[PDB]
């Protein structure tokens, strides 16, 4: 019934902005007993989809985005060795380096840190970090015509980009 | 009385993580009538701030914050609880950033909640437009307005902010 949910708030135009986003998405209550989700990270989820820079998205996106939900939630629940429902450091830079990141120790550090409240990290934050990385790497890709690791921005295009996500 | 509101939630380490700084600032008085700051919000003002990559603030740190936060209020309520789409591209622009109309709508269009701007929402656009600036113009040697990003340094920048 992922489509009664996403009708239920979607406005005249059938797509949801942020706000009815978080209301299809707490609706559903997909979160099952962890934390329901914050404007911010849907904020967010809508960047990670949104190819005609509108601030809003459509059904078939939010078919997408409810699939790769479905995935990050159970490598959450695969990480997540006790129960609990909040994964602690090293949980955290696992399942992302299951998600296929390789990134430094200090770039780990840095999200782990800028997360962490109380040496826990709660399912919002983790859905929101899998999102952010998601939308931050596509954007990165696509100015990296040389396939190097490497980019060159312009400001505008810069702001523009992480002023978004 | 700043740093008695600072003091009242600082950490063993004399420091406020994002959601001590919520409180804080919430303590204050400094939101007023306007709705909280966020969780989030309050992470990037850390962000802005955060010279020792710690994702804490000590108490300089924040009376900078209290300064800017205190000058952007006064443009909240001296420059229209929300404002429209055309004061806040405005606002950016006063700021000092000169950006493409392009950029100015879809900045404008990630807070836009029928077609208003909430507090909270104006002052994070404040606080990432002055992080992610700061974060761009130290890979910009030339001083060019391009910069150079590898991979994972561009990745714990704009994580962190």
């Amino acid at each position: 019934s992922v489509y009664t949910y996403f009708s239920a708030v979607a406005g005249q135009d059938g797509e949801v902005d942020a706000e009815e986003l978080q209301r299809c998405l707490t609706q559903s209550g997909i979160n099952g007993t962890y934390s329901p989700f914050s404007l911010e990270t849907c904020r967010i989820m809508i960047a990670m989809l949104d190819r005609d820079h509108t601030g809003k998205m459509g059904f078939n996106a939010f078919k997408e985005l409810w699939a790769a939900l479905n995935a990050w939630k159970e490598n959450f629940m695969t990480v997540d060795q006790d129960g609990s429902g909040t994964v602690e450091h090293h949980e955290l830079r696992q399942a992302i380096g299951l998600m296929g990141y390789r990134l430094s120790p200090q770039t780990l550090t840095t999200i782990v840190k800028r997360y962490s409240k109380n040496g826990r990290i709660f399912f919002d934050d983790y859905v929101a970090c899998c999102v952010k990385l998601r939308a931050l790497t596509d954007f990165f890709k696509k100015r990296d015509h040389l396939q190097q690791g490497s980019a060159d921005f312009i400001y505008d295009d810069f702001l523009q980009g992480t002023m978004a996500i």
